[PDB]
């Protein structure tokens, strides 16, 4: 029961530990060593969703059968059968998807154009997106 | 029955010694050692809920069988058949999902501008978020 | 459970070292040792979708059986069969299709011309593609 | 599971590696060693589709049994069975189709003719096709 | 599974290799060695197509029973019993069709009536068809 | 499955081996050593057919049974039944016919009328059939 649930805890971590290396291996040769310090947090779900869908088109109708009566002198009458498109889907999702991810860098003293680059080249070094309500904040601060 | 209950607590002073060393990796280069001290708390629940949810769309009807009577002379008559579009969903949740979170942060003496900055840091440090009603309060403080 | 999950997480890393590879095999001869940083990242997707389609073709329709009777006097009366054309199909997703990917690449000091060329060079040797929302950034900074 | 997805990965690999033989088979004898770099990229899938399509021909139809009454003094009656022609097929998809592909070429400095008719000479090696999307880039820049 | 689809590969590459023979015991003799190159690229498939066709003849009836009434005083009635030709067709396809070809030839250096030479012995050579949109180009370059 | 496959294709070139020798034997000792060269290439298809007929002769009808009335005062009743002549017929096709065959021939250096009888003894040489769309070009160039 409980066993099992505090491994889902260490996954967490080593995603984290993960960040904390690319980080690490971009920032190193630009910044230099010892002037920059950065953190990193992940946060995930372990649900279990499973979806089952079942779609119709109502635009596009097959006639099958067919009966009509036309009786002037006015009797009129009609029986007709359909056929239309079926489409089913059956989903299982996935578990552990990542749902927030924060990060938060600080640079020991900077200009407006150099933290504008620095944080363009973390964009693409971790993956930020705004989709997901994403956080990533870079500064510079003085050190002591 | 209380045997495993009592591995939940310990459980949640896990999370608390996680944060307690991630906010010592970023305050301590910045403002040294022996100059600052912090402690966290972390609330969560161990409930057990599942969902099951079957929509339906009532604005896209397919027709399946048609009767119709049309006598005139103004006897009038209808019978119809429908096909709907039907989802099914089964949701099993978590358990032990992150309620409330405090953390606490004072400095031995600072400008609004300096705090301001530390706050910024930690928001991403720790991963603070509005949503769940957390607390995160940092203050500058005489020390004895 | 948990087990094979940790499984697909490595899985997703060899993807981004294989990347790391190609870029390390074309910038080297070109920009050389150290003048040059870059990181990857990608993320994907794990869920099981089926599919089973059944679709009509309504415009092209073939007679079967027809009975008609048009006594004068105005009794008209009519009853006909159909038959129509049926496609069945039935597909299976794969698991572990793409989804996004981010690629950052930081070049030592450069004019306009020679990062478009770079920039033109690496579409080809990733395969950066805007309809999953790829993301490639190239860009010239002040290394120390 | 998971064990034989890794394979399909491979395999991927696998193709990539042969693109990789054959421009440089090409390449070599007319621009010279060390006066190119190229790589290759190849994405596919893997799915299953099965089809079943059973068609028929309503242009086309013959007569079985008919039945017919003209009794005037105006009694019409008539009755009639056709028969059609039908054809079924049944496919089934490969799996491991490619889907796009990416190829890019770097030369050492050149005049178009000289680009355009390189080009051309990749068209063949390669097998560029317009169909699926693939991409094909063969540029000269400067060295260092 | 995945064990025999590798297999399919590699006989692609058999296919290629045969070309590469064929090619180089037609030009080697009149243009010479070192003087020429060429790579091919061959495509196929690997579906399962089978096809089951039932035809009709409806230009070409046979009377088996008929009955007729010719009451007059106007009581009209005819009963007919027909007898068509049928034609059934079982078919089923290869595995391992060629859909596509590409060959690409380079000449050290030519004028018009030499190239258009090469290319109709070529054209025999290799067995080029426009109906499955074959591609051969062939041309002379600069070498180096 | 595809272990059979494979051993067609050995068919196939085996074929194309024969009719490299034919040419051998008749180029040969007209022409000289090594004035000649030439390539063939044969494509065939693996299929499997069978037809199933069953046809009938309308224009010859055999009476059997026949009742006639004739009560005039005008009531006229007719009721015969026919014999027809039936024919079956079940045909089971070849599986590895030949579809398409291209030959070329190259002459070191001729006038037309030399070409045009050359052409002639290939044509008996070979089996040249326009049916088929078969191919055969032969042509004098400029060795070196």
């Amino acid at each position: 029961a409980s066993a099992a649930r505090r491994k889902e805890q260490e996954l967490e971590r080593s995603q984290e530990q993960a960040l904390r290396e690319k980080i690490d291996s971009v920032l190193l040769p630009i910044l230099g060593y010892g002037n920059y310090t950065a953190q990193v947090d992940i946060q995930m779900d372990f649900s279990a969703v499973e979806q089952t869908r079942k779609r119709f088109d109502p635009n596009t109708p097959a006639t099958r059968s067919e009966y009509a009566l036309e009786d002037y002198n006015v009797r009129k009458e009609s029986t007709r059968n359909f056929e239309l498109d079926t489409t089913i889907s059956h989903e299982r999702k996935q578990t552990g998807t990542v749902a927030r991810q924060t990060v938060s860098v600080a640079i020991k003293d900077m200009s407006e154009s150099e933290i504008n680059a620095i944080r363009q080249v973390l964009i693409g070094t971790v993956g930020f997106d705004q989709g997901r309500g994403d956080l990533l904040n870079v500064l510079s601060v003085k050190f002591a």
